[PDB]
């Protein structure tokens, strides 16, 4: 029909997950005069009298769109690979967030996983308290933005080397993050990556994910398949691990696994398979029926330990294989502060106190500055470097 | 501005049609990016090879969404030439019938000349003139622009001048349509620069409008044109424009009066002022028109007419118009007892067709078959981006 039509179109044009909408557009748009405007390529008469077309236009439309100077920079709180996250407050509504920048260039320059998609989709879609909120998402032809929420709490990794965590606190985040993690998994995601450093907390003092440039959609069988190990050293699990191009397909306990580690280190302080090299870790891994052991402190709960072993052992007998359930049925967990379905709404173990709305106390100090970074060589031939990052943009069709 | 106010600036200019971002115009770059990339060659860039890939499902069931040629059935030709061929369509939905018009995007493409049509479509588009024939919808695709607009029925004034010796009445009515038809687009902002009988079409009443605006150009700040174009019929072309052949040249409104008169002594004469066998004869004879303008010594044609004409065909400095239309309006040629200018086009026309049929063609030739094989651009090895010049024609009405 001539009318089913104009509105499937309509549609299409306006839902915030169409790849087609005003974002993916405007996109589309702003990458062509991007990857168009050299003067190498301007020698071709239809690119040069396109780009003079839409010189006025497109420079409207950038000045109109967000952009990085639309965001005064507070102070970095953070760096790795690919880009940095700094505490910015957006100039004209004086909102204070936290915008995590990824350089492009350092992407394509061999990143072989294009990552940055299933994190802007569960930071913007997930409306979890677990998780951290995605506000907008916005680019130009050196960087993608990422503007979230800001977590004045700091990290889980600062909060264990300021403080020798005792079994209440470690049992309260081990809580959360078991409901944290639930939460990723029925959105259909396998982490991959749980550690202290993704483990950030509110300005009430309360867990949420950061960080999920791991995560891979499940399959319906709940599983996943994969020729090469992704996650970090210390808390890899060992099916992850030994993943390899043979098959390379395990499920959401690999998550779990992760979360024993985790309680492992809050209460020992060190990981379960710390070593003198990366590599030793390794083997300390794949060996874990024998190199886990607790050093002789009497103060590890038997709870504790029972969690931690029910956690660090093979897949086909640890816990979790049998939904999130069995863990939180777990005495470790058994309290009488909280109850499971109310947990983020108990007053948490640390409660930050914060003297401004850009209070970075809880936050490690960094550098600042640098001094811009190389980007994309100037093309001598259409490249379209762009193109691989049309419809990253989350502002003219985000979900309310 | 506000953050509200960016905002929504944005969010608007996505549904404003006189937008060049509009949404129409966005999903065109990408339609056309599409196309200038799915070459084998460039799927070597990784970039592109992805880009296409994620958008194959989308941008294919986008065209099959968005208005495309199959959506009309196409009634008969009834115009051909330029850059493609105009045909009575009827739409196969909503069973409205239009005059679609065509254009070769390789043909263009091919001679140069591929911005001409957004003159042409924006003052269809927006004219909102009773004097100019209305655009209702422009789409594309991978070969033909496409200008659905409302069909005239009662032919153009090339047609009927072919049927009867035009009686001065008569002319001096459609004389007044047509400088009331200038004068409205001149306020638009536009210099005409080809005003000729083809272009002007009668409606369904019998009235005047003007189709075919490929060659008006926007007005600088004191009302001129600079321009550098090759002629084709210089017929009706004005002195100054001719002289206007390299971009040494700057002209007024004054050129498309010009025309008026070269359509006036047509009307009355039969034949066109300063004709010849070839071109560069007709231009010659427009060149020297001190000498050339003659009347036959059949004094059928009136004082005022012989006047009017002559007043019109003279140097630019002296020419009437130069003063603005009112100069024209108040010349004897027109003073009448049949009609007033601000109500002419009220007024019972002096030929008013006869229609059999929504779709009756016989104020129009039966046109020959093209045979013509219409060529394809060749595969690129590069990036060509022979849709760029194409981008932002895409317009839809409500
Ligand atoms: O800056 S973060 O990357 C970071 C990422 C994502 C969202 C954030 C929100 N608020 C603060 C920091 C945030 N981060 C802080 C210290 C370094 N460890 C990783 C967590
Ligand atoms: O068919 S047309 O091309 C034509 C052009 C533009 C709009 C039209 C609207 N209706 C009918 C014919 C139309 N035309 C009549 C015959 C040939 N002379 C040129 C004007």
């Amino acid at each position: 029909s001539f009318e089913t039509r104009f509105e499937k179109m309509d549609n299409l044009l306006r839902d915030p997950k169409s790849e087609v909408n005003s974002d993916c557009l405007l996109d589309g748009l702003d990458a062509l005069v991007y990857d168009l405007d050299f003067p190498a390529l301007r020698k071709n008469k239809n690119i040069d009298n396109f780009l003079s077309r839409y010189k006025d236009t497109i420079n409207k439309i950038r000045d109109l769109r967000m952009k990085a100077e639309d965001y005064e920079v507070v102070k970095v709180i953070g760096r790795g690979a690919f880009g940095e996250v700094q505490l910015v407050r957006h100039k004209s509504t004086r909102k204070v967030y936290a915008m995590k920048l990824l350089s492009k260039f350092e992407m394509i320059k061999r990143s072989d996983s294009a990552f940055f998609w299933e994190e802007r989709d569960i930071m913007a879609f997930a409306n979890s308290p677990w998780v951290v909120q995605l506000f907008y998402a916005f680019q130009d032809d050196r960087y993608l933005y990422m503007v979230m929420e800001y977590m004045p709490g700091g990290d889980l990794v600062n909060l264990m080397s300021n403080y020798d965590v005792p079994e209440k606190w470690a049992r309260f985040y081990t809580a959360e993050v078991v409901l944290a993690l639930d939460a990723i998994h029925s959105m259909g995601f396998i982490h991959r990556d749980v550690k202290p450093d993704n483990m950030l907390l509110d300005k009430s003092g309360h867990l949420k994910l950061a960080d999920f440039g791991t995560c891979m959609k499940m399959n319906k069988e709940g599983m996943v398949r994969c020729d090469t190990a992704v996650g970090t050293p210390d808390y890899i699990s060992p099916e992850v691990l030994k993943s390899q191009g043979g098959d390379g397909y395990y499920g959401r306990e690999c998550d779990w696994w992760s979360v024993g580690v985790f309680l492992y280190e809050m209460l020992v302080g060190d990981t379960p398979f710390y070593a003198d090299s990366l590599v030793g870790t390794y083997s300390k891994i794949m060996n874990h029926k024998n190199s886990l052991t607790f050093p002789d402190d009497n103060d590890i709960s038997k709870e504790a330990k029972n969690l931690i072993c029910a956690f660090l052992t093979d897949r086909e007998v640890r816990l979790g294989r049998n939904g999130v359930e069995e863990i939180k049925r777990h005495l470790f967990f058994k309290n009488d502060q909280w109850a499971w379905e109310t947990l983020r709404d108990t007053v948490a173990p640390v409660v930050p106190d914060l003297s401004s709305d850009i209070d970075t106390s809880n936050f490690d100090d960094l550098e600042e500055d640098k001094g811009e970074e190389e980007t994309f060589p100037i093309p001598k031939a259409f490249v379209g470097n762009q193109l691989p990052f049309v419809g990253f943009t989350y502002y003219s069709n985000r979900r309310y």
